């Protein structure tokens, strides 16, 4: 059990005002530090979060919080369950800021709502360096979906917050799960009058200027203003990062496909699912640090059995074991994994 700490920066808070906070379970012995981060989507405009408030609450608001939480996947401390990682620290952050972990603006007289997600990343790193973070060799900043987006966005803002701290021998790396999504053709096209039929990246355009979004500074010096929604895309602010990060993606990712407006399959729908994959494939080539199953699916590092699937014989805590041995080619221990068959489910080892 991780047990839920709220923040003594009562100014650093949710979406409704309430303090953020994180879950933590010690492990004195280690000097590894796992700060994991939750995923949910996000909200754009007023109408859209207001409806995001009465029925997906929990991510809008510490209020309702319980004491503790368990840990699953990467985040348990049972070496049978988690192989990689199992007597770290283990922190789960939970998304309580609705702006994919890029916020920094206050509810005020002209803000029915904060949006403070980097600066909550910012005042938990803080508060556990007061509770033994600041004896580590390694914090692992990772999280699924659209907190697998929010390493991307905020890997190099901790490592270059602990090394203005007076903390430069800790070395911070990324562990981005489900959080790498394509700008892509979509298979039917709505244009953005509302939350269901407005893209990405329309709503993301619309969202840095609702939430005073921030981007990190290399890609923003690239894309320039007005244009830091590219930002949000793995594939382009990934070669603008100077931590290690580690990509997971399942190559035909629900929450992609859903954004595509996709749902007996005929050739047309054939033919975009094949492409998907492929660019996909495409845009991993480079990336040294990968885990891409050819699957139907959405996050993986936090579930109970993330052990399950393998790409060429190699298990997830298998490839994060050799990524670990890569950072002190290794035989038998690789750390790019990518799929190469073209259809969901041509890799027998996807979760059913
Ligand atoms: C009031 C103002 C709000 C709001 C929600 C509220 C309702 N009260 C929430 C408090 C009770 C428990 C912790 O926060 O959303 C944005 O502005
Ligand atoms: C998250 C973050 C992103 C993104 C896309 C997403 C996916 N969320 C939208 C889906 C969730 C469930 C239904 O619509 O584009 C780049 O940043
Ligand atoms: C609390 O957080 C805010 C927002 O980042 C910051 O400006 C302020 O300095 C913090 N206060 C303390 C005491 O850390």
């Amino acid at each position: 059990d991780l047990r839920l700490h709220l923040l003594l920066n009562t100014s650093v808070t949710c979406n409704d005002g309430s303090p953020a906070g994180y879950y933590l379970k010690e492990s004195r012995g280690s000097r590894r530090w796992l700060l994991f981060l939750e995923g949910g989507w996000y909200c754009f405009n007023r109408e859209n979060c207001d409806s995001r408030y009465d029925t997906m609450r929990r991510l809008m608001s510490s209020r309702d919080w319980p004491r503790t939480r368990t840990g699953t996947g990467i985040l348990s401390s049972q070496p049978e369950e988690n192989p990689y990682w199992w007597n770290a620290n283990m922190v789960f952050i939970p998304y309580c800021s609705s702006d994919v972990w890029s916020g920094a603006s206050s509810k005020s007289e002209k803000n029915e709502y904060a949006f403070m997600g980097a600066l909550i990343i910012q005042e938990v790193v803080r508060e556990l360096l007061g509770r033994g973070l600041s004896g580590a060799k390694v914090l692992l900043l990772a999280g699924s979906s659209a907190g697998g987006t929010g390493v991307l966005l905020n890997v190099d803002r901790v490592a270059e917050q602990l090394e203005k701290l007076g903390y430069p021998a800790i070395q911070v790396r990324g562990l981005a799960d489900s959080g790498w999504f394509l700008d892509n053709k979509q298979y039917r096209h709505t244009d953005c009058v509302d939350t269901i039929t407005c893209a990405p990246t329309e709503a993301i355009r619309r969202g840095i200027r609702y939430w005073n979004g921030v981007v990190p500074e290399r890609c923003r010096r690239q894309f320039q203003e007005g244009e830091e929604w590219n930002c949000f895309f793995g594939y382009k602010v990934y070669p603008t990062l100077r931590s290690p990060v580690f990509v997971v993606q399942w190559l035909f990712d629900e929450a992609q496909l859903t954004v595509d407006n996709v749902h007996p399959v005929q050739e047309g729908l054939r033919l975009y699912i094949q492409n998907l994959g492929r660019e996909l494939r495409h845009t991993l080539k480079d990336v040294p640090a990968s885990f891409a199953p050819a699957c139907l699916s959405h996050e993986i590092i936090i579930r109970s059995h993330w052990t399950d699937v393998q790409v060429k014989g190699t298990s997830l805590p298998r490839a994060l074991h050799c990524w670990d041995r890569s950072l002190h080619p290794l035989k038998g221990c690789p750390v790019h994994l990518v799929d190469s068959c073209p259809w969901p489910h041509c890799n027998p080892s996807c979760p059913t």
